[PDB]
């Protein structure tokens, strides 16, 4: 879906998470360079046990999954939220995010 419109939904994730260029840690870890990415794997970044030991490795798929509510795929997780349970929010995240990788850029 589109990417003007996904920004919006990641307000109610900027609280805690960061993204774009000089994005710091937080509350929660960068979003910088998510799909791909090894789960519990960005530093600086005290990961709970439970996202860390997962496996997970964060394709559009199971972000896709997790996003709608985090608790079920990584049970016993530090983010406490109840996800966004809205199938045409969650495409338009994965859109927005995917747009900027590692460093919070174009890609
Ligand atoms: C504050 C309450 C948060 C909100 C709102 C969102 N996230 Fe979050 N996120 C938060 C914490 C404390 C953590 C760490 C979990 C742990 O147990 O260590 C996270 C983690 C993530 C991850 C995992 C990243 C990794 O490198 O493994 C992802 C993919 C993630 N958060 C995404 C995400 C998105 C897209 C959100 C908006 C809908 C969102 N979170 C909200 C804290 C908070």
């Amino acid at each position: 879906q589109d990417a003007a419109s996904g920004e919006q939904v990641f307000k109610q994730c900027l609280v805690c998470h960061s993204i774009g260029p000089g994005a710091k840690n937080k509350v929660g870890p960068v979003l910088n360079g998510l799909f791909g990415r090894h789960s519990g794997t960005i530093e600086g970044f005290a990961y709970s046990d439970a996202n860390k030991n997962s496996g997970i490795t964060w394709t559009e798929e199971v972000f896709r999954e997790y996003i709608r509510d985090p608790k079920a795929k990584i049970p016993g997780t530090k983010m406490i939220f109840a996800g966004v349970k809205d199938e045409q929010k969650v495409s338009d995240l994965i859109a927005y995010i995917k747009q900027f990788n590692a460093d919070g850029s174009k890609k």
